């Protein structure tokens, strides 16, 4: 009879610019005619839930409920609760959810290794973000102000640092070719975190990053 | 009554050079006299186990059976299954664990990325990551050794292996190492070793230094 | 009657990833239908001993045999005996051979030695020597690789370990690499590896290129 809900993380809010609600009910016998209605703490109705789900094949029933609530009370601490009406229990079970240090992340960009440029077949550029709380952040890539497709980069799950008790680190690699890296392709990444007052921190790099921008010495035969 | 299965990963059989297969059982009554016996495909004698775990505060009992086999036994293809016979199980549960064959092997690509100059400006911390990519299958072991002698295991965290966006059968891993700013431009090797079951020697190592990025041909200095 | 045995050397265990000991019996005559097999301390059965060798034409008898022995079992200290049952000697001859424990080990130190300038001017052949010293015991496996690919066994030969006169309990071994000078101008990997028991990962990769021991030359000291 355990009911688990997935609160909308900051990564899913900044991406589509439209936060929603969704609660799931498991460990229940499969049945029919189950209505899921969301109820706020005050006691007013919400948007009409549509797009019902089905039952899991493993002799279990799953129910879903959608809503459309703007950012007016989520940041304050409003307790969202969905109501599930099942025939097995006489009294519907209600489960409430809420919003659980704010360290500013520091984005560091690392140039590709010299051993990889000799292959002249691929290039890896990372977007390192360390010291951020909480986890589940969103980092994307933009090229000359135009974001790239999500299929070209994968964001790893944040993990706690070994020495830092309350700071997390994230990684975001980008698989590109070596030929393009020599003709620009800055590949500026932006991290979306709620701890930053501006919530945006982006840095740009190019081929001439290690140069102190004072001298340019090469070798000519 | 549930029973789990944790096959011996490649990273767990390298730091100790001794394989150990254990099966986990959960949702059991808090009672003593627990007998967990292992067997082979045909049925042979195994080694006894001890150090029985305690019970959970929510009235849940758990146990683990320790076993020991050879190194080539796991790669031979022989399946193993632990037998748990308690005093309240109508039917003894069983789960088969083996090594799933039929996976392509690729040599991992190790590139020890040096820390950026912007991080060193603060002069308060330094992060050294070791990029590991192009390895298959998963469960790769990454270790840090400072001048031969290794460091504490609680000084580096290895990210979970995930498939590459552009490669359907390749994985990438990360492992950062936080050090002091004054400990970067000193030396101490700082070699990243990666253990994977794809190389002929199964062990590779890549090391850099403060002069790795320099062309080591000319020393141009600016004096104000 | 003299019965010999070849213990599995460390250079062969790491190469084939399988310990295969061979029992050789000499000082005999020409017969047929021999019966020789190995046994453990407990007295169990072993693998087959097929693939016999032909008798030498000099009226000398020779016998070979392979067996599958786990690496952990050999390192534990189990003694193996080669049972010899022949018509010439009806008495069962016992030949116990194992690994003598109780010897201190030292971490080998690899020092790459680039070729001298007296050879590059000839433009005939390039020789790369990988001197390894400070290791014990003997039977160390040293090979060469070319970007994750081992070279041919007929190209590089590892010299037999010899005792160091200054070191009371250490040994040194050499491994030359005779290659063409045309392919040595650029250099791809030119890495040297050593397989020793005292090493943590048992493999130490040391690479060398054209510009390895050459320091900076154009030390510019401009000031404005
Ligand atoms: C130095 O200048 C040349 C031509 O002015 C240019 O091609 C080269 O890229 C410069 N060096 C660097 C490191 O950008
Ligand atoms: C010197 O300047 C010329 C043109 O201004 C440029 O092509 C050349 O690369 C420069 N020298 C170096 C070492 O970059
Ligand atoms: C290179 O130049 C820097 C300039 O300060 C100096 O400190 C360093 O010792 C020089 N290195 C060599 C090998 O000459
Ligand atoms: C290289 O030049 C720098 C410039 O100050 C000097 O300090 C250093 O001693 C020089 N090194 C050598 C080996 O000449």
């Amino acid at each position: 009879i355990r009911v688990f809900a997935i609160p909308p993380s900051f990564a899913s809010i900044f991406l589509t610019k439209s936060t929603k609600l969704t609660c799931l009910v498991t460990d229940l016998t499969t049945y029919d005619s189950v209505t899921i209605s969301w109820t706020r703490q005050n006691g007013e109705a919400v948007k009409t839930h549509t797009n019902i789900s089905e039952s899991h094949p493993n002799a279990t029933f799953s129910a879903v409920g959608e809503a459309s609530i703007c950012e007016d009370d989520w940041n304050s601490g409003e307790r969202f609760t969905c109501t599930v009406t099942h025939t097995d229990l006489p009294s519907p079970l209600k489960q409430t959810i809420s919003r659980p240090a704010l360290h500013r992340p520091d984005v560091y960009l690392l140039p590709p290794a010299r051993e990889q440029l000799n292959l002249r077949e691929s290039a890896t550029i990372t977007c390192l973000v360390t010291g951020f709380s909480p986890a589940d952040v969103f980092v994307q890539w933009m090229q000359r102000g135009q974001p790239l497709s999500p299929e070209k980069y994968v964001t790893s799950a944040p993990m706690p640092e070994p020495q830092a008790p309350g700071r997390y680190f994230a990684h975001s690699i980008l698989t590109v070719s070596e030929e393009e890296w020599n003709t620009g392709e800055t590949y500026t990444c932006v991290v979306a975190h709620e701890a930053l007052p501006n919530r945006v921190t982006e840095r740009t790099v190019d081929k001439s990053t290690g140069k102190p921008t004072l001298y340019n010495v090469s070798l000519v035969m």
